[PDB]
């Protein structure tokens, strides 16, 4: 029931490969419809065609700024900003798909899958998806990422949608 998203994700304009991802829309229903959306882009904006602006090795592949590309942009489909939902879930691991924010109750677009296990975040960034299939493609992107974050190529969501 829960539906699942996929990123083709491409280096340099080059393919990598695909990361699909499952939203527990059953825990966190709006938070997980909000990244649906933009993956499918059927509200006529979305995630095709940016770029992964932060990533750090060993601790997290930061994307979702689709207007300014750089961490300082993005919206969500419900205006620019929507609260924090819940915290049920936690940061137990590597695949993780959680929330970046600027403070309580300002979530927009950008998002973070955690190559760790990350648990000083745990209640305080929404947790609401987990890596299916393709954690190696993730690992892939690591090592594009560096100790302050900057990338040594693009990397870009070449497409993105809805799988199930």
């Amino acid at each position: 029931v829960n539906p699942t998203v996929f990123f083709d994700i491409a280096v340099d304009g080059e393919p990598l490969g695909r990361v699909s991802f499952e939203l527990f829309a059953d825990k966190v229903p709006k938070t997980a419809e909000n990244f649906r959306a933009l993956s499918t882009g059927e509200k006529g904006f979305g995630y095709k065609g940016s770029c992964f602006h932060r990533i750090i090795p060993g601790f997290m592949c930061q994307g979702g700024d689709f207007t300014r590309h750089n961490g300082t942009g993005g919206k969500s489909i419900y205006g620019e900003k929507f609260e924090d939902e819940n915290f049920i879930l936690k940061h137990t691991g590597p695949g993780i798909l959680s929330m970046a924010n600027a403070g309580p109750n300002t979530n927009g677009s950008q998002f973070f899958i955690c190559t760790a296990k990350t648990e000083w975040l745990d209640g305080k960034h929404v947790v609401f998806g987990k890596v299916k299939e393709g954690m190696n493609i993730v690992e892939a992107m690591e090592r594009f990422g560096s100790r302050n974050g900057k990338t040594s190529k693009k990397i870009t969501i070449a497409d993105c949608g809805q799988l199930e």
